[PDB]
DNA sequence: TTCCGACAGTGGGGTCGCAAT
DNA sequence: ATTGCGACCC
DNA sequence: CACTATCGGAA
């Protein structure tokens, strides 16, 4: 049984990367990993893999051992539940490595994830990247940009390959279902194109799309396309001009000469009941990442709340022994959890001097209230007040 | 010397499908 | 059948 | 969807 030789090289590789300090030194050690350590990293990082479980039983393993090929086979097929039923026939080191596949090797903390792994080992697994927006900042505004409604719903990319076959995928490449069938029927007439849109109810009932970008299928897969925004927009309008059904799906935009015009558009959009606005530079290219070619304008409320509780950092995290999240209440009676906005030192102070905070007032920033009345996207702005 | 892009590591509110009751 | 938790939305 | 923290090259 070659099991214990493989569990040792895996445990040795993870410890070697964790002991390396700095990003550069961690990547040169990542290049030296074995076949088996490579496979476990792929199993944890692959965004299109699932296992059905997040941890084995606390019965752990305890001697014996299972063939590493059998383990990798069970993980690849998504049979995590079957693996857990046989978990005590694993060795303890095996169960520690497998639990590390699920939670990210927290026992070792090597400090390398998808960014470092794909840099050292390109194309080890498939990823999905779309254009994302940076935060609104007038200092970065480019003159004569275009303002657009930030539509409600979910991000949805529609890709029509060269055979005319279409798939709807989400922001992270997962399938999207129940789109109006007229939409697929008409888009199949434009093979070799990907359309960036938002899916939402026209108001179960089938969703419709608001399309705001279009990229050729090959350029989309290559993650490279140098046509600027306004030309990309006009190209979409012309290729759909003869199809009125598709043409009406195109989202409108408004020229904003100055950043104060963009702010005015955002306020008009808020007055009409929309979430906010997106500002798009007329010279910006689709970059398949996050940059200021797109910038989002979203509301942000500020309120004073009373700390009424706390929760320690979850097991094996860097926040063990200090505050992971605060429990706050405001004047409406709503109770919301705040998990970010505090420095590491502030998390430790509150944990120790809990008398200073048990019912004191703090300042919380959030986007809006949910339908239940609690905060959406809450964050702490001030631990104490002056 | 500092600024910042890239990256790793935390956390929240909500919906839905399916395995295990 | 319901319950819960994995897996994904924002 | 958020914020903090750290490396290490750009500024
Ligand atoms: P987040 O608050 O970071 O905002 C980005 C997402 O907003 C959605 N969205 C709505 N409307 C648009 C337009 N017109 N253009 C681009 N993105 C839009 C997307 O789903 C983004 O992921």
């Amino acid at each position: 049984s070659e099991i214990n030789r493989i569990s040792d090289i895996i445990n040795s590789d993870l410890q070697a990367i964790a002991d390396s300090k700095g990003t550069n030194a961690k990547k040169v050690e990542l290049a030296k990993i074995s076949e088996y350590t490579f496979k476990c990293f792929v199993f944890h990082l692959d965004p299109f893999q699932n296992f059905g479980i997040s941890k084995l039983s606390k019965d752990a393993g305890g001697g014996e051992g299972i063939d590493w090929s059998t383990v990798f086979k069970l993980l690849y097929e998504g049979k995590g539940r079957d693996l857990k039923k046989r978990d005590k026939s694993l060795t303890t080191l095996q169960a520690k490595i497998i639990n590390g596949i699920f939670d990210g090797f927290m026992d070792w903390k090597p400090g390398v994830k998808g960014g470092s792994f794909l840099d050292v080992f390109p194309d080890s697994y498939r990823t999905f990247e779309v254009q994302k927006c940076a935060n609104w900042d007038p200092d970065l505004f480019e003159a004569n940009s275009f303002a657009q409604i930030k539509f409600d719903g979910i991000r949805c990319v529609a890709m029509v390959d060269h055979n005319g076959n279409l798939t709807y995928v989400s922001r992270n490449g997962k399938p999207v279902v129940n789109i109006d069938p007229r939409i697929e029927e008409n888009m199949k007439l434009h093979p070799g194109w990907c359309f960036d849109a938002e899916a939402d109810s026209p108001a179960n009932i089938k969703l419709t799309l608001r399309v705001f970008d279009a990229i050729p299928y090959d350029a989309f897969l290559a993650r490279k396309y140098d046509v600027q925004y306004i030309e990309r927009y006009n190209d979409l309008k012309s290729m759909w001009s003869n199809n009125p059904f598709l043409f009406d799906l195109i989202a409108d935009h408004t020229l904003v000469e100055t950043w104060e015009d963009a702010q005015k558009f955002y306020e008009d959009s808020r007055a009409n009941g929309n979430e906010g606005a997106i500002v798009k530079k007329r010279f910006g290219t689709y970059n398949f990442g996050r940059d200021d070619s797109w910038m989002k304008v979203k509301p942000l409320e500020t309120i004073e709340a009373r700390i009424i509780g706390y929760e320690e950092g979850k097991p094996k995290t860097k926040h063990v022994g200090r505050v992971g999240a605060l429990i706050v209440q405001d004047y409406t009676g709503a109770i919301s959890r705040v998990g970010s906005g505090m420095s590491d030192k502030e998390r430790q102070y509150i944990y120790d001097n809990w008398d200073e905070f048990e019912n004191a007032l703090c300042e919380v920033k959030f986007m809006e209230r949910t339908e239940s009345g609690v905060f959406r996207h809450s964050r702490l702005s001030k631990i104490r007040l002056d």
